[PDB]
């Protein structure tokens, strides 16, 4: 019994040490004769060369240096088996390296101050504005690139505190109170925050200023 | 050509969605046994009995279980299935104390070890830098006879005095705000205080 295909999933920024053993190739001509293993492809013998190698006789696939997913997220190499008489009896084997994400990028708001406006009598639940923070990490297979939004605080507290909320995923800020009145309060300042790993990672801070309209 | 053995490396806290395909077994019907499948913790992994696709049924936690050894079956002797759970940086570093203390005589020479501070991080420090702490000094008070009178070693957390001008009568005590940062200096940072007594 065997795997139909076995990609190797390798976290970026490994400590190693290097060179680091990945998995071991085995030719089909096992007992018979002496086999020599080689590999080819982008990452081995074309750009970028020598990121991967193979032990000619064993043939342990080796990683020679830490990877960076945001540079190259996937490698596709080929493994070759050749006897000491130069003959092969098997096709190249597809070797697939999937570089898995680490949380090596901090979230960044696209602006340090966001601006919105809202009419003094709208229905509670009404969208006021939407803020955005980006993260270069992967947000498809990991949370490392996924930002969770929050509001740290709000000024002034008039009529009262907690007049707005922000959607945790979308960053749409909403008003959740009646009693907006420019006359008493023309503008609100909210500290907003975004935290990667969907709330568990690191945080960054910006300001949202909400103008009350007539 | 083929792999002699192929473990499956699966990062903890995956988004999935679940159940999530891993690799597909090939030899008629497939099953799996072992801790993770049929014994505790039960139901974490499973297989589609006709396709042979190994499935993970929920996100994993390296800090709970860092690996699994399962056995794949067809109805050939059984195949070892190894799952390696790889680390994500889901813990922040934390000094072991809020305040650390050490002392030196005023005549000690530059390079003298004052104290060793420590911060812990529950993440892996073997394969990744997620649990690897890099120490630094944030700031020193007072700055008499000068600033930057002390260093801290980036990995050991040993605080050393490098100034030649210690004088208890003028300044009997230095307060250092110190830092520990995971991912060996590129991650999150936590803070504590180190108080250096100049001994009478
Ligand atoms: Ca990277
Ligand atoms: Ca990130
Ligand atoms: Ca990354
Ligand atoms: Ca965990
Ligand atoms: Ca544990
Ligand atoms: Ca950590
Ligand atoms: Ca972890
Ligand atoms: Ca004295």
């Amino acid at each position: 019994m065997d795997w139909v295909v076995a990609p190797i999933s390798v976290p970026e920024n490994g400590k190693g040490p290097f060179p680091q053993r990945l998995n071991q190739l085995k030719s089909n001509k096992d007992r018979d004769t002496k086999i020599f293993y080689s590999i080819t492809g982008p990452g081995a013998d074309s750009p970028p060369e020598g990121v991967f190698a193979v032990e000619k006789e064993t043939g342990w696939l080796l990683l020679n240096k830490p990877l960076d997913r945001e540079e190259i997220a996937k490698y596709e190499l080929f493994g070759h088996a050749v006897s000491e008489n130069g003959a092969s009896v098997e096709d190249p084997m597809n070797i697939s390296i999937i570089v898995t994400d680490q949380n090596d990028h901090k979230p960044k708001f696209t602006q340090d101050t966001f601006r919105g406006s809202v009419l003094e009598g709208v229905l509670p639940g009404t969208s006021v504005m939407q803020v955005t923070a980006t993260d270069e990490d992967d947000a498809i297979y990991t949370y490392n690139g996924v930002v969770a939004y929050s509001i740290h605080s709000q000024e002034p507290k008039d009529p009262h505190d907690l007049m707005f909320t922000i959607h945790r995923s979308t960053g749409t800020i909403s008003v959740i109170s009646s009693g907006l009145d420019r006359e008493k309060v023309p503008e609100y300042t909210l500290t907003i925050q975004a935290t990667d790993m969907d709330g568990d990672g690191s945080t960054t801070t910006a300001v949202a200023v909400v103008e009350i309209l007539d």
